[PDB]
């Protein structure tokens, strides 16, 4: 069902079978200090746990929804 | 120190401590078309768990990034 965009072009694309969750994470590395934080977008099965790196992390339902 | 904003009325409050993350949960009713999903907004310790009628779950870690 799901389309999500996916990175690093933030393009439209169908979801792997029983994955029907969008995604959007920045997360925080070693290396924040000299680039920020890597933004990650894709389809998940389950919302991911939230981790102490994360800038932020966005879970959503609606088709190309995790911009 | 984290300030986060808090529903209704998107308002910055400064989080209580043991309390660093913003999150916003966008959930859904039986009938969610005409007035779209409940948002939620406000401090939190732990990100919450996706549930099977939200819409979106943010969380995230900049002062009221929960928008």
């Amino acid at each position: 069902m799901r389309t999500c965009l996916i990175s690093p072009s933030s393009t439209p694309q169908t979801c792997p079978n029983g994955q029907d969750i969008c995604f959007l994470k920045a997360q925080c590395d070693k290396f924040c200090s000299i680039r920020g934080p890597v933004i990650e977008q894709g389809c998940v099965a389950t919302c991911p746990q939230f981790r102490s790196n994360y800038r932020s992390l966005l879970c959503c339902t609606t088709d190309n929804c995790n911009h």
